[PDB]
C-alpha cells in the first residue's frame, strides 16, 4: 500500500507545515543550489540583432530538509508537473533573456524527483534567445564569445547561492554542429555577482567561445576579390600603348569591385569601425583603380610628343607598361602576405 | 440509463482509487506505449534555420487495468478534452521541437477512448517546427534525411517504454505534395535511447527520406550559365584577328557570370564546405575568363610583329584562333561529361 | 419575473439531468449538423508558403431535444459567452488549419441563441490561415481552386454528420475585392469523408475559384520584354554592314533580357516543372541572342573575301541584313499568335 | 465607514438581484451606448498587406439603472479591473480586426467608474491592425480613405445601439505626425448598419483622410527619371553625325530606365491597372528610346548617299540633328505641363 | 516561530479589514509613487517603424499605513509573485508601449518586500518596445531624443502621484553598449501631465539622448561617393581632346552614382523633406554628370572649326580642358569645406 501520490500530499499538504513560500533553512544558512545545463540545440547567431538561440535542459539541485521522509521503502518520489506549484523552488532567472518560454507539448515538459534525505532534483526544458555583444574588428577570423548568466530576482547572497556542479557543468549533445561557427570545447565558468541598490544577488556564468569557419569568406569574397585583380592585370597587353578598351577594362572593375565591396557588408550590423573584409576590398580597390590611373599616365605621355624626339616618347610610354606588369604583382603580393600573417595569428 | 459521462466519473474520480498522477502497473512491469502518426501538412523547408514545418496526428495506445470496466454494454467509450486532465497520459516530448503548439480552434483537438479491457487510444493534433541539419556537398541532387524523434521525459526506461506499431507506423495523406521535394516511400524506424546523468530515457525516431527536384535548378541556373559560354565563343569570330568589342565581349560575359555566381547562394546557409553548384559557377568561369585571356594572348602576338616575317606573325595569330574556336567545345564538352556522372550516380 | 439567465440556469444546470459531455439524440440517429460561412476578410494568397488568410464568421444549427423549454413566453434566449462551456458543441475543426485563432477583442465574439423547439444557433468569428496547392503551369493566367474542409474530431459518421445550408451556404461581403485575384460567384460544395484507422469522419468542403488579374504582369513583364527585342532590331539598321556598336547592342540586350529573366521569378515557390512566364521569357531570349549570332555571322562572312569577286562578299553579306531585318517580324509575330491562343483559351 | 469596495459588492453581488448576463432596461427600450475614441499612434500603413497599426482609448458610456445608488455620498465609484467581469458590458467588436490585443502591463488597462444615476464610463486600451482597401489609380497623389467600424455581435438593432456622442467623436493625441502621411482634421461620422441573415446589427464608423507626402516620391523617382531624359539629350551634340558613343548613350539610359521604372514598384500590391508612377516611367522612357531610334534613322540616312548628290545626303542627315534638338525639349515640356494638371488638380 | 507567509496572511487576509481594491490614505492625501529604472538592454532602433526596444527594472517605491507591522521582530518581508495580486498596487503604464510583455521564466520575475513603517519596495522586469518619432533632417549626424513615459490609468492626480527618486532615477548597466548609437549620460527628467475629457493624469517621463556613430556611414556612402568624383576626373586626362572612351566614363560614373543614391536610402522611412546624405549624393550627383557635359561642350567646339581659323579652335578646345582639370577640384573642395561646417556644428 501506501502510493507515492498519496504519501507526498501528507509531506507536502496542510498537515505538517510544509509552506512553500518559505525557503529551506530559514533564519539560517544561505540555500546552496547547484546547476549544470545540457545543449540541445544551439545557432541561429544573428548579427544585425547579436544575439543566439539556444535550447536547454536546466537542472537544479538543493536541499529541502522539510521534504526528507524515512519510512518510505523507496529512494526516489517522482514528481508529476500537475503539483509542481506546490514545493518551494529557486526563482532563477536569465539577465539576457531577451524574451523565452517553456514547452509544454503533450505534458509539461518538468521533472521532479526527492530523494530520501531531501535532495531535489528539477529539470525543466527552455528556449531562450540570448543577447551576446559581437566584436568583429577581424571579422572573417574572430573568436566570438557570447555567455548565459543565471542570477537570482527575489532572495539576496545571504538567502540563495548559485554554483556549478564539479561533474561536468555544461553537457553538450553528441551530434550538434552549426552552419557558420564551431563551438570550442572549454568552456569558461565564473562569477558575475550583481551589486543593485536593493542588494546584492547570485550569479554564475558560462563562456562560450564561437570560431567562424573561414571556409565560406574565403569562396564568396576572396577569390572574385583575386579574380578581379587578375582581371585589371589584362589591360597592360591589350594594344601595349593604347586603347578604347583598355580605359573599358578599367572602368567596369572598379564598378563590380565597389558592388562586392558594398554587397559583402549586406546582412552586417552598421559597426562604427573598419573591419578585416573592409581592408581587403578598400586596398584590392586600389589595385583595380590604379590599373586606370596607369592608362590615363600612359594616354597622357604617350600622347604629348621629330626625328630624335620619336624615340624619347615612344619609349618612355613603353617603360610604364612593362614594369608596372610585374610590380603590380609584387606590390600586391607583398600585402598579401602581411595581410594574413596580422590576422591568422591573432 | 447509466450514461456514459457519468458512469465514467465513477470509474476515475474519488471512488476505487484512480489517481491520474501515477502511472498503470505501478510496481511492476513497464507502460508499453506504441505510436504512429498521420502527417497531414509537410514542408516549409527553410536551409537558413536548417528545420521543417509538419502538422501531425499524434496517436498513442497503451493498457490501463485501472479503467478496464465489466458491466457496460458498449465496447468503447469516448471521454471529451474537459476531463483530459484526470486519466494518465504518457509525457511524451519531440527532443527537437523548436517551438510547437496544440490547435484549439472551436473545441480543443484531442481524441480518447476507452475500451473494455483497458486499451486507451488518444489522439492529438500537433504542429511541430523540427530540425535537422542540412547535408548539402552535392548540392542540387542530394538526397536529404531528416528526422523526428519521440522521447520520454520524466519516465525512464524501467517505467515507460515507446515503440512503433507494425500497422503502418507512419501514415502520409492522399495528396501530400512539396513544392521542391519529393517524400520517398520507405521511411526508417529505429531507436534513439538517450543516456542522461539523470537516467536513461526511452526514444523512438523515423526518418524521412527528402529528394531534390532539380527540375527548378535545371532552367535559372545551369542554362544561362551554359548560355553564356555561347555568348563567350561569339568573340572567336568577331573580325578574327583583333578588334574593341571581343574586349567588350571578354569582359562583360565576366561580369553577370560574377553576379549569377553570387546570385546563386542568395538563400543558403553559409557553410564551410563547396557544393554542387559552386564548382559548376567556378569552373564555367573559368570558360569566360579564359576566352578574354586568349585575346589579350592574340593582341600580343598579333601586334608584335619585313616581307618573310610578315608572313609568320600573321599565321601564329589566326592559328590561336581557329584551334581554340574547336578546342573550347571540348574542354567544355569533356567537363559536361565528368560532372554529371559524379552527381547522378551519387 | 423569471429571466433568462435564471431560467436557463435551470434548463442545463444541476437539475433536469443536462450533461454537456453527451451529445443529443444519444444512443439513436446522429446529430444533424448544418452550417454556413460569412467571409469578412479574404487574401494575403502567399505562394512560398502556398496558403491564404480569411476571416470567417462560422455558424452552426443543430436540434438539441434537452433544451427544449415549452412555458417559457419568448421564442429565443441569447447566451452569453461566459456560459458557453456549459451546452453540447460540435468539435468542429479545419482539416487545413495551419495556425488559426479566436477573437476576444471587449467580449468573446462568440453568438448563440437557443430557440423553442431545440434549435441552436452558435455563430462564432475565426481566423484561419488555410492552405492550398498551387497549380502554376500557366502562370499569370491560371484560375487557382483553394479549398477549405470542416471536419469532426472526436465524433464519427453514426453520431454526427455536417451538411451545408440550402440557404446560401457560403455568403462573401459586399466590397470583397482582392489585389491580385478576383473571387468567382459559382462556389462548389461538395463531400469529402475521411477513412482513418480510427474510423470515418464527417468532412464537408467548399471550393473557391481564383482568376488572376493579368493587368498587372502585362506591365511589368510583358512590355520591357516586348520593348527589348525592338530594342534588338536596332541593330539592323546601325552602319549595315559592320559596327563596333552592334556588338555593344547585341551584348547588353542579352544582360538585362537575363536578368528580367532571372527577376521575374523573384517571389515565387522553386517549382519542379516549366511555366507561361519562362517560356515567354526563354523564347524572348532567343530572339536577343539570334540578333547577336547574325552579326557574328555578318562579319565572318563580310570580312572573308578582286574586281568580279568584291561583287560576291558584299551582296552576300548585304542579304543576310535587308532579309533578317524583315524575317524577325515574322517569326516574333508568328509566336506571338501562338502563345495567346494557348493560353487564354485554357 | 462603508468604503466603495465593500459597498459596490453589495450593489451587484448576490443580494439586490443584479445578473451580469442580462443587459439593462431589460425588455425595454434598447441600450444607447455612446462611444468616442482617442489615438495614440497611429501610422505603419502597409500597402502589400493593406492595412493600418492604430493604438486607441476606447471610451464606451451607457446607462445601468440597476447600479443607480442613492446614499452613499460621492458621485463617482471607480472599479478596478479585477471586478470587472462582474457588471454588464457591451459586446463591441470591429468588422476589420485583422488581429487586435489588449494591454495588461503592470495592471490590466481598464477603467470603470460609475455615476450616482447610473452613467457607467468604460475606458480600455486597444491595439488594432485595421484593413482598408487601397485605391492606387494616381499613386503619389492619392487621398486615402481607411476607415474603422465598431458592430455588436450578440444584441440586435431592438437591444442596443452604438451612437458617436457630440462632444469631440474622435480625439488625436497632440504631437501625432506621420513619416508618409498627413491625418486630414475632418473626419466623417456615418452609419454602417449590417444585415445578416440571423438580424440586424448596430454599426457606427469613423472615416480618416490620409493624404501622402509627395516630397519622398519628388526625389527618389521624379528627378533622377527627369535627370535621365537631359543625359539622353547629350547625345545630340556627340560628333553631331555618327558616332559609336552616341549607341553607347542611346542603349545605356534604356537600362537603367528600365530598371528604375521595375524598381519604382518593388514595395507595391500587384495591381491590376496602371497607376500614376507607371505613367511617368513609361513615357519618360519614350524620351530615352526615340533618342535611339533617331541615331538609327540618322545613321541610315546619312551613310546612305557624286558632288551634288554629296550636298543633299549631308544637309539632309544634319536637318535631323538640329531640329529634333529643341523638338524634344517641347514634346517632353508639353507632357510635363499635361501631367501635373491631371493629377492636381484632381 | 511565527514565519512570514503565515504572519503576513494575517495583515492582508480576511481579518484586520485590508481590501487591495482600495489604495493607501483613501479620502485623504494622494499616493506618492516614486519610480527608478535599470536598463539591462537597450537597442534595435528600427526607423521603418520609428521605434526602440528595452528592457527595464522597473522599481516603485510607495507607503501603504495598513501593512505597518510593529511587533514582528525583522525589518523587511519578502513576498513571493504567489500571493502578488493580494495587496494594492499602482496602475502604472507607457504611454507609447507598442507591445509589451512580462519575464516568466522559471518564477514570475516579480520582487516585492515590505518595510516596518509600510514602504513597499515592487520590482518587475519588462520588455518594451516603445516608440519615439525620428527627426532625420541631418540624417548621419542627429542626436535623437527618445523618450519613455510612465502614465496611470485609473487613478487621477488628486488620487496618485508618479514621481522619480532624487538617488539616480535611471541607472543603466556596466557594458551596455550600441552597435549604431551611444548613450549620453545626460538624462533629461520633466513632466508630462496630460488631460483628458476624463479627468488630469499623472506622467513622468524620462529622455535618451541616442547620438549616431558617424564612422559606418563614413566608410559605405562617403568614400565610394569620393572616389567616383576622382573617377570623373580621369576623362579629363584620356587623349586630350576627343575619345570615344571619355563619353564611355562619362556615362558609367552617372551610373553607379545613380545607384548609390538609390542604395543609400534602402533601409529609411519614406521622409517628407530632404536629409543629409541626400545632398551629398545630390551634389556629388552634379560634378559625375558635369564632367559629361564639358566633354559635349568639347566634341562641339572642337569639332565646329583655313591656316588662322585652325589655329582658334584647337587653342579654344585644349582651353576647356586644362582650365576645368583644376577648376572642378576648386569648386568640389570649395562645397567640401562648407558641407562639414554646416552639419557638425549642429
Ligand atoms: C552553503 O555553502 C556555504 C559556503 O560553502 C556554507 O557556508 C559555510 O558554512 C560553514 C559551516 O556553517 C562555515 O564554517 C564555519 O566557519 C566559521 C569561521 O568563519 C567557524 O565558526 C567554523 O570553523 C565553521 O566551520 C563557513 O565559514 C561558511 N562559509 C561561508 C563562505 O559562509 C553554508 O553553510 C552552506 N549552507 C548549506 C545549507 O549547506
Ligand atoms: C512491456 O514489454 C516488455 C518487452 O516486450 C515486457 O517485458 C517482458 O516481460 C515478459 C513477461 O514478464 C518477460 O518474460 C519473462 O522472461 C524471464 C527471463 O527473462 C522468465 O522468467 C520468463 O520466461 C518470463 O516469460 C520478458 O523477459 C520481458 N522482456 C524484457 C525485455 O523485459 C513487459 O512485460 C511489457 N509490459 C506490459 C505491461 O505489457
Ligand atoms: C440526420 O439525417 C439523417 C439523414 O438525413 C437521418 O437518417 C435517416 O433517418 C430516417 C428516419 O429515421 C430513415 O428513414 C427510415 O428508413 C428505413 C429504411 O432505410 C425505414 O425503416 C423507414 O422508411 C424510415 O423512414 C433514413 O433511412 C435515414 N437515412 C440515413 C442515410 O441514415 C437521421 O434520422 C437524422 N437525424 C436527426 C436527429 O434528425
Ligand atoms: C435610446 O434611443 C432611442 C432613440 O433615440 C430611444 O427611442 C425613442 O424613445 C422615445 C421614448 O420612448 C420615443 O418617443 C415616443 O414616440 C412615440 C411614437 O413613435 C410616441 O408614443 C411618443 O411621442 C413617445 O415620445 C421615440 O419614438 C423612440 N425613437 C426610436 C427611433 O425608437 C430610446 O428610448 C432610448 N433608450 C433609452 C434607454 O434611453
Ligand atoms: C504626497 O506629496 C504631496 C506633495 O509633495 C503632499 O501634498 C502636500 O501635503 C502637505 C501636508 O498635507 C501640504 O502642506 C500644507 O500646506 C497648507 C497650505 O497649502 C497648510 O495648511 C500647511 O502649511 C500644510 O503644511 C502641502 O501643501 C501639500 N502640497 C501639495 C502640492 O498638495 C501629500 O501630502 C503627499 N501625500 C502623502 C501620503 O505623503
Amino acid at each position: 500500500p501506501m502510493p507515492p501520490s498519496e504519501f507526498l500530499d501528507k509531506l507536502m499538504g496542510k498537515v505538517s507545515g510544509y509552506d512553500a513560500r518559505i525557503r529551506p533553512n530559514f533564519k539560517g544558512p544561505p540555500v546552496n543550489v547547484t546547476c549544470n545545463i545540457f545543449i540541445n540545440s544551439f545557432g541561429s547567431i544573428a548579427e544585425t540583432t547579436m544575439d543566439y538561440r539556444v535550447n536547454i535542459f536546466l537542472r537544479q539541485q538543493w536541499n529541502d530538509p522539510r521534504l526528507a521522509y524515512s519510512e518510505y521503502p523507496d529512494d526516489s518520489l517522482d514528481l508529476d508537473p500537475s503539483m509542481l506549484d506546490s514545493i518551494w523552488k529557486p526563482d532563477l532567472f536569465f539577465a539576457n533573456e531577451k524574451g523565452a518560454n517553456f514547452h509544454e507539448v503533450t505534458t509539461d515538459n518538468k521533472l521532479l524527483r526527492i530523494s530520501k534525505n531531501g535532495n531535489v532534483l528539477y529539470s525543466i526544458r527552455i528556449t531562450l534567445v540570448l543577447a551576446c555583444p559581437m566584436d568583429l574588428k577581424n571579422f572573417p577570423m574572430d573568436v566570438q564569445t557570447c555567455i548565459m548568466q543565471l542570477e537570482s530576482f527575489g532572495y539576496t547572497m545571504n538567502d540563495l547561492i548559485f554554483e556549478w556542479d564539479e561533474k561536468g557543468a555544461v553537457q553538450v549533445a553528441d551530434g550538434l554542429t552549426l552552419p557558420q561557427f564551431i563551438l570550442k570545447e572549454e568552456k569558461d565558468l565564473r562569477y558575475c555577482t550583481k551589486h543593485y541598490n536593493t542588494g546584492k544577488f547570485t550569479c554564475i556564468e558560462a563562456r562560450f567561445h564561437l570560431e567562424r569557419q573561414m571556409g565560406y569568406y574565403l569562396i564568396q569574397m576572396y577569390i572574385p576579390s583575386l579574380l578581379i585583380v587578375i582581371l585589371s592585370w589584362v589591360s597592360f597587353w591589350i594594344n601595349m600603348d593604347a586603347a578604347p578598351a583598355r580605359v573599358g577594362l578599367g572602368i567596369t572593375t572598379v564598378l563590380t569591385m565597389t558592388t562586392q565591396s558594398s554587397g559583402s557588408r549586406a546582412s552586417l550590423p552598421k559597426v562604427s569601425y573598419v573591419k578585416a573584409i573592409d581592408i581587403w576590398m578598400a586596398v584590392c580597390l586600389l589595385f583595380v583603380f590604379s590599373a586606370l590611373l596607369e592608362y590615363a599616365a600612359v594616354n597622357f605621355i604617350a600622347r604629348q610628343h621629330v626625328e630624335e624626339m620619336r624615340k624619347l616618347f615612344i619609349s618612355r610610354a613603353k617603360r610604364i607598361d612593362t614594369v608596372s606588369r610585374v610590380a603590380f604583382p609584387l606590390v600586391f603580393l607583398i600585402f598579401n602576405i602581411f595581410y594574413w600573417i596580422t590576422y591568422k595569428i591573432i
